[PDB]
This record gives C-alpha cells, sequence and structure tokens, in this order.
C-alpha cells in the first residue's frame, strides 16, 4: 500500500458551538445519533463535535472532496481505550473505493479555542 | 514505498500579511505567479497564501530543511476539484532525489487566525 | 509496511509554560535531561518544550494511548541540521512492538501562542 490523501482541519470551537445553537437541525445533518453521546451516554461538549466535524472535513480532503459526500456517511467511533476511529459508508466508501482507499488512519486535539484533526487514507 | 518525512506549519496569518505589506518584495521571492491568483484570475488572498506559505515550511521540514533550497522551487497548484497539490523542481526536486522521495501529499487548512499545513514525502 | 498510526497535538503555550513553574517536579517528570538544554547548552524555551510535550502527547495518541507509557520513555533528540527525531525506549519501545511499529516521524511547529506536532508511526 501508499498515501492515497491526506487531511488536516482546524475549526474554532466558539464559531461551530454559535453554529449549532444557530440552527437546531445542523447537528442531525453533520453527526449521527451515536457520535452526539459520549460512551457513558452523557451529551457530547461542543469541541469534542468540533474536533469530528474536523476529521470529518479533513477526511473529505484526503479525498479530494467530491461533490456528494453525506457527512452521515463517515463515522467517527471510540475504542475502549479512547482511541478514535473513522467508518466509511454510502458515498464517503463509495468514493474511497474510486481512490482505493483500504485503511483510515485519524487523530484529534482540541486547546486554546481551536479543535484540529488529520486523516491519512492508504491503500 | 515507504514515509521520508513529514512536516508540519503553523503561520499567524495577521503576522505574515504585516510581512508581506512592509516589504514589497516578499511576495516574489516566496511565491511564483501562478500562486499569487486565484483560478479565476483575481488576486489570492492573505490567509490562502499564508496556508501556501506553511505549505512550503512543511515541505522543507519533511526533506530535513536544508541549506539552499529556493521557495520558488515547491510550487502549489490546484485541481479543477480545489484539492491543492506540490509540484517540485531544482534545489527541492535535488533535495526531494537525495532522499529518494517519490510522491508528495499535501493538506490545507486556514480557520481562527491561523493557517495550517500537512506536508508527507514519500518513496 | 504501512501506517500503523497517526497522532496531532496542540498545545497553548502559555498554558503549559504556567503549569512548569507551578510545579518544580513537572519538568522533569515529562522531560529527560537532553531534552530541557539547547544544542548550545543553555536552556531550552517554553515554546521549544510545549512542542516536545505536544509530540510526546501525539505518539502516545499514535500508539492508542494506553495505561503505563512513561514521558521519559520518548525522547526528542535533534540533527545537526536542526531536524527533530524521535527514540523509544522502555515502556514506548514495547507498545511500539506489541503494534509492529519499526519506524518514527514528527514534525514540530510553534505560532501564535500554540505548539503543534505531527508524529506517524510506520511498520
Ligand atoms: C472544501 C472544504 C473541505 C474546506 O474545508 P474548511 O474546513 O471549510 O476550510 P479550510 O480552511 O480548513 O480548508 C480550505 C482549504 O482546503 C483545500 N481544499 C479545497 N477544496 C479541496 C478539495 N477538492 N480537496 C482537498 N482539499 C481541498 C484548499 O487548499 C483550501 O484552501 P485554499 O482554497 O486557500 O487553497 C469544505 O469547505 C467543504 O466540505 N466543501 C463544501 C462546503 C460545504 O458545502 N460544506 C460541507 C457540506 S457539503
Ligand atoms: C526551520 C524552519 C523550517 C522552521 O519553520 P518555521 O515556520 O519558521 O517555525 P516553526 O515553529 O513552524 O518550526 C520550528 C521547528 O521546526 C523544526 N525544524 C528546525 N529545523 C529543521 C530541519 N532541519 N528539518 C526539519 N524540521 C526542522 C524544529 O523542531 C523546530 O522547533 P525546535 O527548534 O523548538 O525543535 C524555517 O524557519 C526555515 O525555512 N528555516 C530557514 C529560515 C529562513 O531563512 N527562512 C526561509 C528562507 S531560506
Ligand atoms: C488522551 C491524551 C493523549 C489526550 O491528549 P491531550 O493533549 O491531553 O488532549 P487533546 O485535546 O489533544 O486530545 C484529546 C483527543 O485525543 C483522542 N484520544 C483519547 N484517547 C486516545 C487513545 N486511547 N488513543 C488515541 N487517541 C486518543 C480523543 O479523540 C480525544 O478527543 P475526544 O475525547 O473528544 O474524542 C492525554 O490526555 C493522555 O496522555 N492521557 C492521559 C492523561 C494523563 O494522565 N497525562 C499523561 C501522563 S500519564
Ligand atoms: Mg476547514
Ligand atoms: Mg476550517
Ligand atoms: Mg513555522
Ligand atoms: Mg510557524
Ligand atoms: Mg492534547
Ligand atoms: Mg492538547
Ligand atoms: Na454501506
Ligand atoms: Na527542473
Ligand atoms: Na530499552
Amino acid at each position: 500500500m501508499s498515501i492515497i490523501g491526506v487531511g488536516i482541519d482546524v475549526a474554532e470551537v466558539e464559531r461551530f458551538g454559535a453554529a449549532l445553537e444557530r440552527t437546531p437541525a445542523l447537528a442531525g445533518r453533520l453527526f449521527l445519533e451515536s457520535e452526539l453521546l459520549l460512551p457513558g451516554g452523557e451529551r457530547r461538549g461542543v469541541a469534542s463535535l468540533a474536533a469530528r466535524f474536523a476529521a470529518k472535513e479533513a477526511l473529505a480532503k484526503a479525498l479530494g472532496a467530491p461533490a456528494g459526500l453525506l457527512w452521515t456517511d463517515a463515522e467517527v467511533w471510540v475504542e475502549a481505550g479512547g482511541r478514535p476511529r473513522l467508518r466509511v459508508t454510502g458515498t464517503v466508501a463509495a468514493r474511497a473505493a474510486e481512490l482505493g482507499v483500504a485503511s483510515w488512519h485519524v487523530s484529534l486535539s482540541h486547546a486554546a479555542g481551536i479543535a484540529s484533526a488529520v486523516v491519512i487514507a492508504e491503500g
């Protein structure tokens, strides 16, 4: 295998929270039900959601961000140890197949009011 | 192939714009004519230029930033879909050959007053 | 080989400096003697240390951040040309072996009050 694409994205946490609050429908357009909850069942916070949004944008960049990708066709899930993972379906899986992507790698960070993500697509 | 180097760079957009304005000659030392324009023909903005500068610094880091690299020997170009790409020539191509680099991967982001880039060299 | 993990981390420089000053013992828990010095022998500054901390956090993320990793078992060292490198020992080396990691790639940046690092584990 080799690298097919890389993406980076930085989101301003305050700006992202304001966007979610402005339009009630927005959270459900960007996130699956599972992404909106913490492992315990509590509602996921704004910085953590902003990092997940950054991850989806970074994923889109790694694929050359064609038209037709659905936010909900990229899912950030979490291993027991706390590690974030990408699962792709539908439109995002189809674009990944066009490019030959077999494996996804992601990391998230949030500090100083910004949420950051890096995504590497390999295949 | 495998990874030969990775680079990251973050630039403060306001500081970068101030530098360009202070010294008229600076833009032409850092950027090719093509990089200074948008696809339509309009002049590229400061945040976008700062991200391109960050990309060139990240590229230099991926190569171990030896003396003798010219800014103008790294070019950020843009696919129809909007995706940024690196093309290397001259001094930067020669250093890349020393290390066996065959492929370049880049992504750019700008938010909250900062421009960010990640570059991976593979070969 | 292929990619085993990626990590990113962003640290607020001011917050990190305040933490070091608050607890004298903290620097020695996070850093080896060698990391606390510049090539010349002078004491390494706060932004540079914050970037090294970010690197160790990014490394931990690339390995899935299990319990039991020691800060001091990840070392940032510097090539003559100025390039940062990772050397892993003990607990961090053992976790890397569990995952099959043969090679480490790191880059650091600090601007606009934030220190950033990206780490890729390959094997
Ligand atoms: C293009 C997009 C990925 C950019 O991400 P963003 O977080 O909004 O903005 P960022 O500052 O982080 O990134 C912008 C950079 O990404 C890069 N980018 C743009 N198009 C890209 C593509 N086709 N592939 C890879 N990278 C792309 C560019 O380098 C751009 O900077 P530049 O124009 O100065 O060169 C994003 O806006 C998007 O998903 N496009 C559609 C917008 C939209 O309708 N929202 C999503 C729902 S469909
Ligand atoms: C070295 C250079 C790449 C750093 O990038 P920058 O955007 O200016 O500063 P950043 O904060 O983002 O990066 C600094 C970090 O990059 C790393 N860096 C320095 N030298 C490096 C090299 N040889 N290879 C890879 N990374 C290097 C270091 O880890 C450094 O942090 P540290 O000294 O605390 O360990 C950059 O200053 C440069 O191009 N060097 C020459 C300066 C110059 O004259 N300008 C360019 C025209 S020649
Ligand atoms: C988990 C840890 C790596 C996070 O790094 P940080 O710089 O403190 O915080 P960041 O904002 O940069 O990163 C947080 C993100 O990292 C990711 N992360 C958490 N656990 C992870 C793990 N097991 N593997 C990979 N990434 C992980 C998550 O995506 C998290 O965001 P989310 O919970 O919203 O999804 C770090 O706190 C740590 O080393 N854990 C132990 C804390 C500690 O005691 N200090 C270190 C001495 S043992
Ligand atoms: Mg963005
Ligand atoms: Mg953004
Ligand atoms: Mg820099
Ligand atoms: Mg910088
Ligand atoms: Mg962190
Ligand atoms: Mg952090
Ligand atoms: Na499916
Ligand atoms: Na040439
Ligand atoms: Na050892």
